[PDB]
């Protein structure tokens, strides 16, 4: 908790120097902690509906980005916020739960899946704005730029 | 990939408006994608040693932050970058693997655990600097501040 013990972690890294700065290690630690904390907040929107983060992401991505016929698996992953083994049986599970359907693959929301997102979105949108709220307009755009810029350097 | 389709995702959110801006949703999507991509890069340091992200984090946190007697479970979680169900049997597994030991709990590196981190750290440190490399001194510190600032708002 806090920046309480960033100083402790900073001085701990300094002891490893035996005769450069700790910024990069601290910055990544902070983003990692931020990723977890953001997870917690965003989760509340849909935890009671029985969804997890991978499930909500897939549903929401279809809601915003699927055309009426749906999205194919390549497209879908390219448009979703979350990828990786974290998302292994998300489609299987959501099919199971009646919230998405297939057609010819090609995936879309069922009516129950769409009403569900429609009902949660206002709170998801509220939480999204609330977690960024400590930051101004510049700052938010700056965060945007730096993240895109870092992210660009790694996308290969 | 790219900012190629941020514009697609931005116009997709705009269609949801029926009569505010998409920044927050895009910013969080970007941090989420960044978290995954960073994961991939950092992973290479220790994937061949058989570690995963939770395992490496625990070992490294001891390396930098444990005193000679080791760290108790509260302390350890407070000093580590990663928390949550992601880290459930990390201690069990690392004990199993001979890299950490207990004593009276209280956890520390075994000699094999310490040599392992000692050997990987240079590459972990290299990767850490490399993924932040697209950004300047200001920028890195700015990212640091904004993340801490967001993270502070959520730590309760
Ligand atoms: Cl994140
Ligand atoms: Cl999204
Ligand atoms: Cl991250
Ligand atoms: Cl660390």
């Amino acid at each position: 908790d806090t920046a309480a013990l960033l100083e402790r972690i900073r001085s701990d890294w300094a002891r490893l120097n035996h005769g450069p700065s700790a910024g990069p290690m601290l910055t990544l630690l902070l983003l990692q902690r931020l990723h977890a904390a953001l997870g917690r907040e965003i989760e509340r929107t849909y935890a009671a509906s029985g969804l997890n983060a991978a499930g909500w992401d897939l549903l929401l991505t279809l809601y915003r980005s699927a055309p009426p016929e749906g999205l194919r698996p390549t497209e879908l992953s390219a448009l979703a916020a979350i990828s990786g083994p974290s998302t292994s049986n998300r489609i299987v599970r959501l099919l199971e739960k009646g919230l998405i359907e297939r057609r010819e693959a090609s995936i879309r929301l069922t009516p129950q899946g769409r009403a569900l997102v429609t009902h949660l979105l206002p709170a998801h949108l509220a939480t999204t704005q609330r977690v960024l709220a400590p930051l101004s307009a510049q700052e938010q755009r700056t965060l945007e730029e730096l993240a895109g810029r870092m992210l660009a350097g790694l996308e290969q």
